[PDB]
């Protein structure tokens, strides 16, 4: 066992009620010694992942931000399986794996000492996934139990679990099997600071079944159930936490840095002091006015005045006072917006922004949309087709085959700067993510409508928050290809500012939290916001939240009222929308017509055989462009109509030995005909019955040479063909 | 012939015994005129390369190293055959071709002048290729001749050949028959120098079939036959070479160089002579108390006394000095490492240094090893999977269906420094490349044990040598796999330093030529050694070796010892290792499951026609999905341990059930009927017949219902028992 | 390869202005030309028509006089360069033996149901017993292939020894073994995938059939004699 010293163990014991304990251990020092923290991770005993953070000893000069730069090594052979690529190795990480990416380094770069340079990374390396579970959150505990052991700095250790609403309770770490009986997940990392866990982040979902629960007797997932989430979140993150620290404290690590790191901030004090003491009010007198014509004209001549007059005083060094520019910029709008309350457009904070929405612009594509809410500009564009081709990733998850991905773009040209345009970025892969995650639920069901839809959500001009647009025009689109929405689906983005100064406060202690949740966000926004949301659902249950707490955010009173804001800007959004289209359209016939049929399963071996040809060939020759399912049940499609129905009775025609109804005919392949019998080669392996006496009128040959007659009238029709399988006249 | 003005060519025979000659051409300036060198090579008059050497006119500054770049353009269309990619096209160089590359660029480093900066490639593109030879020697023949030809500043050309014993005597350049043949392939490069030649790299090998051979009538590979080959091989080496100098000559170039190339000294002479002057005596009395403790903090005290006697002297040049400390150090540790006897440990020198080897890591894995030793940490992780999906790439060579691939692994936080996780290098895929290679010929056949074994050899803190580690991994994975290896196999990294020191002598210069052999490598060891093998190899017989002589080693007297070094080394290391794990384990219930059955291959189409559906259906409804080959062997996906053992006893009860006997009472069932018969389908392996006429007893039937009525019982009965073994029903 | 330079220049004329449009059409470029050169064509075609035209106008070309006077010289490169390629090659040499020599034959779609039909694994079987790979089209061109030329002339003679057997002459006989026989008939491999049938009046070489069991045993001798064979590939008895 542990014989040796150096392999510190650790426990997190979690209740999860009456559903089931799993227990989470940390074992450090076994393995990966020389990397400045090597902590593992178990839960259940049969899953085993491997964090390590290397920080580079030399210092980097070009680089101006947090170079942090995390990556999960989603080895293949932590199940029992071995790549199916063209070269028998796993490849670039795929599409699950960029998102536990961006969900691991999401909540670690604000909590991290300002102005840090010496290069930073952090690999998460799988090595054992039971079915069934999902290595996210375990994932980014030990991650940060990696970077807490290191000895970088580091503001804390961070806890991360899932909570799942299943059947009105709440369950962390949960399997496929609650998940699929549950009816919302989220994910909830956060940070106990002072005796008091804070939600640093979160990261909602909706499961694929949650109107069918709903509709079968359920709660709604409203602003209600998300706070009662939040608050059953929090003991599973203090535990973990604990346990972080327990396993930190007790290795005798993490307590006095050996090894100092080199700050290099934006700005030094002096200079901060020099500008905000000799630009402190005009600048704030020139912004209070707020002309909302020549207001900018005029901010933008007082900076280069102050850049001119304190540009003479200190020579080489331009970017701090820039900085601090900034910095001085920021904490006035923050103290106007905390007082008066103006946003930079200069309207109210409980609307939003003008907007304007058309349907049907591209002409040949099966679906459209212009979501023009103000300056940010989407297009969407389904595409409708067979079941045939649909992604179908294999990785450790249980994921196989996605029936709805939902692409996105994010071109150069849109932000109104160059770059480079291919394979596309984190960010890009992660707000589509979040996208495809909300508006999965609404989406129809496979029977009822067998298709394969692929969303493609261009950007054609952003200034802060596009995915909540990506989502609108997703679902502008559909609606307008032909699927039939449960119910269309919304979003907006959240922001809020917290409070730093109070109403003067000389003598007086009053903390006037004037929580501003600002209807929408801009570039600027986010840039000198503290909070942000943005939510997105459906009128009745929300689908999707994505929460980036800075520091010790805890409303714990107005988030009920922020969630109620966005809730009435999504219910606007919404009747916008129907105002502009209310109700799945027509489908339009440049789309293939995929008609769904019923077979046996059995009777597949008369339909297709085994995988014979002709289909082909019928498929130049008419349009009939199926090929082998691998479900088995085929269904055939043609992209005219007319030549969809064609299809139907052809291959009714030709696949089955239908029964002799009323008015069925036989239209199959004759290539012989003779006079000594009959024979219907359809397929190998069995032959169509026929009766004897039915053909022959109850009389036999003796020869086909000179018995035959020339001149035999063939006056021959069958006329009863009964379903028992055999021959027998009375 | 002499086809041309200007177009220079020569001959390479050899005599290769009794086995045929095969004749080498090289003839130069044909083609490619415009670059540096224009080399092509011939075997047979069939095989065609063509090498070229460009040296970049500008110098580059900021370069440190020497950027010598090769590369292989391994050509599709050497064979008559396209890509079968899905653009039609070569895209990065296959496996094999690195392997060239790394095969070239190997022994060419050294052999340069010191401190060149100036860009080099040397490109080597294929244009034929016969069935059944090998693209590896001729190909770093060509290239040295091309790097000769262009009048670069080159060492002196170098030959190489592949020699493979076989039946006691040595081939050079074999074709794939002899190679399969033969029990042992080398290949051998080196140079001649004041008239002997002398071996500077080798790179040995183990055939798919060694074991087989060497017990069905040979000579284990050992020590004496690897010295017996090294000198068969030259003379191979010395023609080669000969071949290349006349070819030179020929030309009246490769004598004095027109064309001039600026060097960059690392270190200047007066900063070494600087250095050495200051810290002569001092350096070495305070390296020589051997302290292994604070020696960094006195290292770094004579490096700051350095800084304050020296920068302020000499400024702006601080890398050369450090440069001069290095190699100054280099210089004591190697004539202290000869003298008193002794390396950085501070034990002796025949001393394994501390290890530990652990099973059975990863649960969830079919297999794991912990080979702990002492720094190098190495896992191993062994997937066993199903035949159908394996390596099957396509290239020049005749390699077509690789079963074993042994992945490998080097994460940037193993050295402690960061780095860029992606596609692997070129030093991963050749250590990576030389453990499978030693590893393959013990590995079990297709037959006995079908399966596709995949093992990854993750590095978890790495110092020098790792590929010796991963071989010791490789084995444990293997053995714990279940897999019946027939002999565990390790290896251990092999070091030497020359001796440039003499007896005392305080006026004349001696020899003394004490060969010392470092039995562990670390990496400043191999950074200031000579001498490095890396061999592996089971008790018995050796099966890979990686020679890198600096230069002029020549021992041809303490290599046998050297090897025996080796061979004390690996035994010690198999005995703890059979001290961890000795006979293969048994097999893992998570691992597929598959078993081993033989069918006729004409009689497959009449019942095993459906193979693809019917059975795949029935038994996911059962729940156990197989995918069952066309060869016979049943591959089922064996997941959970009562299901896999259902589904196996299923299947050896259906498929292949115990044959039966007289008396035994089954119920059948007829389905098809015609005129010309009806077919019997009753079991597999005997195809029942019966027929109309017997069923009336001897006598005429014309029905069969008019005899019996309800109420009579068809109880199988045995009416009669008759010479030729044929019944009927009733 | 055609590359010409425009006369921005006049005849001396420090006030007179002469168009002496001196459009050289340098006939062949070097990398310096093409460097200072203005105008690029790389035109290239057979004797009688152009194929490929690729016009880099710098600026204010238009010569539209002088254009054809640069595809006249081109022609005349084009021609020179065609006569020593005649002198080079004239005609298409013999078909390689390395390379996979694979013939194509014509049969109709009834032919290919017969023989292969919907590609199953008798296709494979075929392939891993003799080594031709066959890809198969119901658009009616049937390719029949295999790599090696040898392999080409062992599947030739095995379509033409089977589809198409040779007819013999007056007075030949020819003695056959069967391995395994039936009552109801003979399965004989006529064609491969379908089994036939042997009508009730040549069971008996005209001879009606009494008794099943006392008389008729298993194991008599039947002879077969073919008795007409078209060019189509078929065998029909009657």
């Amino acid at each position: 066992a542990e014989i040796d010293e150096g392999v510190f163990e650790t426990t997190a014991t979690i209740d999860n009620g009456s559903f089931g304990t799993r227990t989470i251990r940390f074992e450090t020092g076994r393995l990966a010694l020389q990397a400045a923290g090597a902590v593992v991770a178990y839960l259940d005993d049969d899953n085993m992942l491997l964090s390590a953070t290397t920080a580079s000893k030399n210092p980097k000069e070009h680089f101006d931000f947090f170079p942090l730069t995390v990556d999960v090594e989603e080895r293949m052979y932590a199940a029992g399986r071995i790549p199916g690529s063209f070269f028998r190795r796993e490849g670039r990480p795929s599409t699950d794996a960029i998102l536990t990416c961006r969900l691991i380094d999401r909540p670690l770069r604000p909590s991290f000492v300002d102005g840090l340079r010496n290069e930073i990374q952090i690999v998460v390396t799988i090595l054992s996934l039971d079915p069934g579970d999902l290595y996210d959150v375990l994932a980014i505990n030990a991650a940060s139990a990696s970077t807490q052991l290191g000895g970088l700095p580091f503001s804390g250790p961070i806890g991360g679990v899932r909570v799942a609403l299943i059947d009105g309770t709440w369950v962390g770490f949960p399997t496929v099997d609650q998940i699929e009986r549950a009816v919302f997940d989220m994910v909830v990392a956060g940070r106990i600071v002072e005796g008091d866990v804070a939600i640093m982040m979160v990261e909602a979902e909706a499961t694929e079944n949650v109107v069918e629960l709903v509709e079968g007797g359920a709660q709604a997932p409203t602003e209600s159930v998300v706070a009662a989430g939040l608050e059953a979140a929090k003991p599973f993150i203090a535990a973990l936490c604990t346990a972080q620290q327990e396993l930190a404290d007790a290795a005798g690590k993490s307590g006095k840095p050996t090894v100092d790191f080199p700050v290099f901030p934006d700005y030094g004090e002096d200079v901060y002091y020099s500008v905000s003491s000799v630009a402190t009010d005009e600048l704030a007198a020139a912004l209070t006015i707020g002309g909302k014509a020549e207001r900018d004209q005029r901010i933008d001549e007082i900076k280069t005045q102050v850049v001119q007059r304190l540009a003479d005083t200190y020579e080489g060094r331009e970017k701090e006072v820039g900085a601090a520019l900034r910095a001085l910029t920021k904490k006035l709008v923050r103290q106007r917006i905390l007082t008066d309350h103006f946003r930079i457009d200069g309207r109210g904070i409980t609307d939003i922004r003008a907007l304007s929405a058309e349907v049907a612009v591209v002409p040949r594509a099966h679906g459209s949309a212009l979501f023009e809410r103000g300056e940010t500009q989407i297009l969407g564009v389904t595409t409708l087709d067979m079941i045939k081709m649909a992604q179908q990733i294999d990785s450790l998850g249980p994921e196989t085959s996605k029936r709805y991905m939902h692409h996105y773009n994010f071109p150069p040209f849109s932000t109104g700067e160059t770059g480079r345009v291919g394979s596309p970025k984190r960010r890009e892969i992660g707000h589509g993510a979040l996208a495809e995650r909300a508006l999965v639920p609404v989406l129809p069901s496979v029977e009822e409508f067998p298709y394969a839809i692929r969303q493609v959500s261009e950007a054609l001009g952003s200034n802060g928050s596009t995915s909540m647009g990506s989502v609108c025009a997703s679902t502008l689109a559909l609606l307008n290809a032909g699927v039939p929405l449960k119910a269309p689906v919304a979003g907006i983005a959240m922001g809020l500012v917290s409070d730093d100064i109070q109403v003067e406060g000389a003598v007086d202690g009053v903390v006037e939290r004037r929580f501003v949740t600002l209807t929408d966000i801009l570039g600027a926004e986010d840039a000198f916001g503290d909070m942000d949301f943005k939510v997105a659902g459906t009128k009745d249950f929300v689908t999707a939240l994505q929460l980036d707490t800075k520091l010790d955010g805890i409303p714990s009173q107005v988030l009920a009222g922020a969630l109620e804001q966005a809730k009435d800007a999504r219910l606007t959004i919404l009747e916008v929308m129907a105002e502009a289209i209310d109700r799945p359209d027509e489908m339009s016939p440049y789309a293939p017509r995929v008609t769904t049929i019923k077979v046996p399963v059995d009777k597949i071996g008369e339909v297709i055989g085994p995988k014979g040809k002709v289909i082909n060939a019928i498929t130049e020759e008419t349009g009939a462009q199926i090929s082998i399912e691998d479900d088995g049940t085929v269904f055939v499609g043609a992209t005219d109509g007319p030549s969809a129905q064609a299809a139907i009775d052809k291959i009714n025609a030709i696949a089955n030995p239908q029964l002799p109804t009323v008015g069925e005919r036989f239209l199959g392949t004759v290539v012989k005909t003779t006079d000594f019998g009959a024979f219907v080669s359809l397929l190998p392996g069995r032959d169509g019955l026929v009766h004897i006496s039915k053909l022959g009128k109850g009389k036999r040959i003796a020869k086909v040479e000179d018995v035959v007659n020339v001149g035999d009238k063939l006056r021959v029709e069958i006329a009863d063909i009964d379903k028992r399988g055999k021959i027998s006249l009375i």
